[PDB]
């Protein structure tokens, strides 16, 4: 990739944070999967820039997709017609908070999702706010479709959640950003879609007529840290 | 135009014409104000995209095409529309009355604000927590768009996309439910099956409109300036568009007993009638753009 290599300081705290975060949750074998496919390490690629909290936080929801949340559409499409689908529900009404949450919610992945959503919210703007449990609503539904848009776009949300900033909403959705984060999400061919993402980085100062210093600041450390998802995403495929 | 699908209307046009009117009155918006109803016809193109809807449904999506005609869109006339600075200033501004802020600005507390409280407040109404995040959040990609379409931007079926998503039919389509009474449920709504079909029906409006008020990023003058056609030929290659994308809606259309192994009953007619009002609003907004 055309662009350096990054990764966090904290990868063997959050390490240690996770290992108990897994067991406050009631997910204490799966553990043995995490520290064979290093997501932690992933988790220090993906998010180099991020504050120590931040890193936890996202530690936690990549041990979060790969032991709990599988462990649920393991084996579906044979034998689940609308239970996946009341399985992804229900975690949506563990984000929304409905009257009966059901099972789902009391369940170690649906508390622990409550926890990861409670987490992430903190320091948000409604809009961000908004937004995520809308990508996050759209993950679930997708993946539930496939019983008969992967999880990048909530880590694409997680940029600036761990990195202490927040773009605008207005210029969130300007087009320029929107093909950049679809280019990135198809990364995670391949040299005409960086050719192609490389073009479309110079659009980024055609929105600066619309911003003030911070939100400038803001779309610059998020096209960073869209560089540092695809170069760490490499890295992690790479050494694996 | 020549659509497969029958041209349908609501009875109740003429109550909402008075009910409308009211609402204005009492939201501030009105003399030289009645020219919305008289040759614009708002009251009757309500009619035709929410034919489906009880008659405060229809009444609430009169209120808001008229918001949406004279005053957001008087806001941004003439040489208004093509200030990036403050296009973008009175989208946030807007878009800050859809969400809860301590400290307001003074747009947010202005007339077209406080009518679009009223508009939102009740388009909350009887609906969801999730309809109540997705439809906010097509509301601010709408006003995003719009943004970007203040300043010249400039393949065709990009720029197609572009004006789809920047047309005012992804709220609108959201109001199909909460008009009709019913809700399609979210694990439904996200499936690649609807989202096609809610694109289709998107980029078809937005043909429609920017064939119409071409008088740049309209559609028409994107496809002479960068295709090398004459203004017949540009029409002849929307219409050509428009006729793929209608091929395309029935093709994906006949995909939607794909989500019946997904949903109950009252789910499988929810999307039924979310299919039909999709119809609705191609047909109706086709009607309205030859009368009106």
């Amino acid at each position: 990739l055309p662009w350096p290599l990054r990764k966090h300081p904290g990868v063997a705290g959050a390490r240690e944070h996770c290992l108990g975060w897994l067991a406050a949750q009631g997910l204490a074998l799966t553990a043995e999967t995490f520290v064979t496919w290093q997501l932690d390490e992933l988790a220090g690629y993906f998010f180099p820039r991020a504050t120590q909290e931040g890193l936890e936080l996202a530690t936690d929801l990549m041990v979060w997709y790969f032991a709990p949340f599988d462990d649920q559409f393991d084996g579906a499409l044979g034998r689940d017609p609308r239970r996946t689908a009341g399985v992804c529900a229900g975690l949506a009404e563990v984000l929304y908070g409905v009257p009966e949450p059901g099972p789902v919610a009391s369940s170690p992945v649906g508390r622990a999702l409550g926890d990861l959503w409670r987490r992430s919210c903190t320091g948000m703007s409604p809009f961000w706010r908004t937004r995520a449990r809308h990508n996050w609503t759209g993950y679930l539904a997708a993946h539930t479709a496939e019983s008969v848009a992967t999880s990048s776009h909530v880590i694409m949300d997680l940029i600036e959640r761990t990195g202490g900033f927040e773009v605008p909403a207005m210029v969130w959705h300007h087009p320029v950003l929107v093909e950049l984060r679809t280019l990135t999400s198809e990364m995670i061919l391949t040299a005409e879609r960086v050719a192609r993402f490389l073009d479309v980085e110079r659009a980024v100062t055609d929105v600066d007529c619309l911003l003030d210093g911070a939100g400038r600041e803001a779309v610059r450390r998020f096209v960073e840290g869209l560089h540092d998802l695809v170069r760490g995403d490499n890295e992690w495929e790479r050494t694996t």
